[PDB]
Parts: C-alpha cells; structure tokens; sequence
C-alpha cells in the first residue's frame, strides 16, 4: 500500500508515534517520505553486508526482524520480516518504536540525518488535521 500524506499522519497518531522518545510526528513523517515515500512492501537489498531493509520505515533485518537469510543476524523486535510488508502498519510501527529505545534514536536512519535533521519539517504534517 501507497500511503496517501494525511493518511500516514493521522494513522502514526492514532498508533501513538507523536513524541515517542522525544520524536515528533513531523519527524516520523519525514523518516518514512524518504525512506520509502510512504510504501509500505518498499523492500532494498544491502548487496555489501547481505541484509535487506523492510517496510515503510526500512527497518533491517540484520537487528530488527528475522529473514533467515542474514548473515550474523538477531531479532531484537522479534518479528518476522514479513510482517512488516502488510498494508496494515501496526507491526513496522512496533519495530520502528522498538528501534529508537536504543540511545541513537531517531539517529538510527542516516536518511534521517541527511534529509530531516535540523531542517524545517512541518511540511509533512501541514493541513493533516493532527
């Protein structure tokens, strides 16, 4: 599923992502936008390391949820990659919180440092309604 901006906003809402751990909503918004462009069976492979990124919010199998696939792996969410392919966000939404409880945070994604950090991100939520 392609998720339509408002859509998105108003769904991480309702799941409670606005300030999780001091995040904003403005934050996840902007994390998902480049990271998938809000395209929940967004899938890439690590051809490098041999891992693959799943979901709307790109979460890696290496640390995150099992494949069997990954070398060196573990499942700290405890989830299988697969469910968090579903049009229904309710899992990737439970791994991404799972993944800011470590002390990088939001800092986890370098996409969020490249196109998110210290910039100007209430575009993503402007006229949504949350």
């Amino acid at each position: 599923k392609v998720f339509e901006r408002c859509e998105l906003a108003r769904t991480l809402k309702r799941l409670g992502m606005d300030g999780y751990r001091g995040i904003s909503l403005a934050n996840w918004m902007c994390l998902a936008k480049w990271e998938s462009g809000y395209n929940t069976r967004a899938t890439n492979y690590n051809a490098g390391d041999r891992s693959t990124d799943y979901g709307i919010f790109q979460v890696n199998s290496r640390y995150w949820c099992n494949d069997g696939k990954t070398p060196g792996a573990v499942n700290a969410a405890h989830l299988s990659c697969s469910a968090l392919l579903q049009d229904n966000i309710a899992d990737a939404v439970a791994a991404a919180k799972r993944v800011v409880r470590d002390p990088q945070g939001i800092r986890a994604w370098v996409a969020w440092r490249n196109r998110c950090q210290n910039r100007d991100v209430r575009q993503y939520v402007q006229g949504c309604g949350v």
